[PDB]
């Protein structure tokens, strides 16, 4: 008698779950997540925006960091997402219950979020999380403005169908800083070629490399900070080694081409 296996939790490196204090990126923009997962707070005179929340168990830590910044539950107006995997959208449902936040996302991200990341094109039910509903559906190139910070959506399908880069302009020394929060360009364990659930996967990734390369991009940030060479634990030099969007796109394409060759060989 051999029973069916137990459910397996989505377990991650400790650094992904290690709380950090708010780290200022620009005059209105702060990293408020963990050492190894990005969660960006943008604070304005007319309320706050959160871009990603990390893993499901980060909800209370995000709220504590918000409070440290002076942002109350009612002040949080909007949640935006890079993509709706458990390690970036994990706490969205809980945050919606505990704050005034509404979610804006593209149709692909909204559908995946509403499924709690189940029936993932590549991971199946391996990384599920509490489902949430989007309040507003955004189209490619659509802008959303909160307290004069203008967020533009740039669709960059591949890592997920609904993967998005969000760009906005903040300041640092009275000078503009064009921030690009670019989504993952990885395909971890994906079948790339002839995948029946994603027939045009390769062409979407190629288009997404080009989109990322061309973003307005004084400062690049990524959901996994290591992807853009950020080190959130390095304090005053956290962003010193950060890649350009151009360099991030180039490295991702080189890796992707390598993975294609390995897939053909395998
Ligand atoms: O850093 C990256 O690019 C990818 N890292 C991840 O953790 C991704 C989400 S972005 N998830 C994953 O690989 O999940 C694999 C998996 C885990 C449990 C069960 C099935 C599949
Ligand atoms: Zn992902
Ligand atoms: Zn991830």
């Amino acid at each position: 008698e051999v029973p069916l296996p137990q459910l397996r939790a989505y377990t991650v490196d400790a650094s992904w779950l290690q709380p950090m204090a708010p780290l200022q990126i620009a005059d209105h923009t702060w990293q408020i997540g963990t050492e190894d997962l990005t969660a960006l707070l943008v604070q304005t005179p007319d309320g706050a925006v959160l871009l990603d929340g990390g893993m499901p168990q980060m909800a209370s830590h995000l709220l504590d960091n918000m409070k440290a910044r002076g942002v109350t539950p009612r002040d949080l107006r909007l949640i935006l997402l890079s993509h709706a995997h458990a390690d970036h959208a994990g706490p969205v449902a809980e945050l919606k219950r505990r704050t005034g936040a509404k979610v804006a996302a593209n149709a692909e991200s909204a559908v995946l979020l509403a499924r709690g990341g189940s029936d993932d094109l590549h991971f199946g039910d391996g990384i599920t999380y509490p489902p949430a509903n989007a309040d507003r559906i955004v189209m490619d190139g659509e802008v959303i403005t909160v307290g004069g910070i203008v967020f533009t959506a740039h669709f960059m399908a591949g890592h997920t169908p609904g993967s998005t880069a969000w760009t906005w302009t903040d300041t640092r020394n009275g000078k503009p800083v064009r921030i690009a929060y670019a989504d993952s360009l990885s395909a971890p364990g994906y079948q790339l070629q002839g995948n029946p659930r994603y027939p045009h996967l390769i062409e979407d990734y190629r288009r997404s490399f080009a989109t990322v390369r061309a973003l307005p991009c004084d400062v690049l940030l990524t959901p996994h900070p290591g992807a853009s060479n950020w080190d959130y634990a390095a304090g005053a030099r956290a962003g010193a080694k950060a890649l350009t969007c151009k360099a991030y796109a180039d490295a991702a394409e080189q890796k992707f081409d390598g993975q294609l060759a390995k897939e053909t060989a395998g």
